[PDB]
């Protein structure tokens, strides 16, 4: 029994992984096609397949619009990833404000007197920042563009946020992949990727400042103290985003991934068939999750999912 799935490049190396052990515990075969959010969003919207994936969650009106139910899969982060000679993963330092400032091209050699400050001992070359950025409608664009907005009324202003926005500069890479690819290619450049790419191709992500003050290094253990702050059993559809998260041990970009379904499938079987996979995932599914440092969703959070499935569908 086979079901079809499109979106988010952030999720893919999880749905991967699940629809390969998904397979070996049960026969039943998920197939997924990574193109970024905005696709995933279009492929569900259009019946070409079973579920949409989504890193910038719909909001009541538009599931309503639409037909669809909204829920969480997993929770994973956005990182900024550089090209720098002799730097390990997550010893560059940039605050929030400062990584805004990149991003909008105020801030644009590696020796500037904010990045220089915020990392002494580090060896930072006298040469331009090149930015890369997501070309393709991107829910990992839209948690980064979010989290920038917070802490930066420039880019707030200037950019703002979304699934696409107007980069002031850089190249534009198609998916996850595409914006890690551009990143190896371009000596000092810096892009944004979801953690489970910068750990795949041994890449240096950088630390960011959160809220609380903390200098914090992207993982399971910073995106889970992110997501303990999350109002779950008061959102609608689950609509949050859980960008800038308070506390001290929180990653700053933690962001969820969403799953698209329609309400009234034209397909039962495969619709029933989908949520099968979906309740292994959530159930069964938590190592895996663990072991791509995503965050494997809570006890309540799928207890609340479940109800939502039993409602809606």
């Amino acid at each position: 029994a086979e079901i079809s799935g499109a979106g988010a490049s952030f999720i893919y190396p999880l749905v991967s992984k699940w629809s390969a052990d998904y397979n070996a515990a049960t026969g039943n075969k998920v197939n997924y096609q990574s193109i970024g959010s905005g696709g995933g969003i279009a492929q569900i919207k259009a019946g070409t397949v079973d579920f949409g994936s989504t890193d910038k969650p719909l909001d009541s009106a538009e599931l309503q619009q639409a037909g669809l139910g909204q829920f969480p899969s997993a929770i994973g982060g956005v990182v900024p990833v550089v090209n720098l000679e002799g730097i390990a993963p997550g010893k560059l330092r940039l605050t929030g404000a400062l990584l805004g400032d990149i991003f909008l091209g105020k801030v644009t050699m590696w020796n500037d007197a904010a990045i220089v400050a915020a990392n002494p001992g580090v060896t930072l070359p006298a040469t331009k920042i090149n930015l890369v950025h997501r070309s393709d409608g991107s829910g990992t664009t839209f948690n980064f563009s979010n989290y920038l907005s917070k802490v930066s009324p420039e880019w707030k202003s200037k950019v703002g946020e979304g699934t696409s926005v107007q980069w002031p500069g850089g190249v534009g890479g198609k998916g996850n992949e595409g914006v890690a690819s551009y990143v190896q290619q371009i000596k000092g450049s810096i892009g944004y990727v979801e953690l489970a790419y910068a750990l795949q191709n041994k890449m240096p992500y950088t630390s960011l400042q959160n809220a609380a003050g903390q200098w914090i290094e992207p993982n399971a253990e910073s995106f889970a103290a992110a997501a303990a702050s999350a109002d779950w059993a008061n959102a609608r559809d689950f609509n949050l985003v859980i960008t800038n998260a308070p506390g001290e041990k929180a990653w700053p970009i933690t962001a969820t991934n969403f799953m698209l379904m329609h309400k009234q499938p034209k397909d039962a079987a495969r619709s029933k068939a989908t949520l099968d996979f979906f309740k292994w995932a959530l159930e069964n599914g938590q190592a895996q999750a663990s072991e791509l440092h995503y965050v494997p969703l809570p006890p309540e959070l799928v207890k609340q999912i479940e109800a939502y499935w039993g409602s809606e569908f």
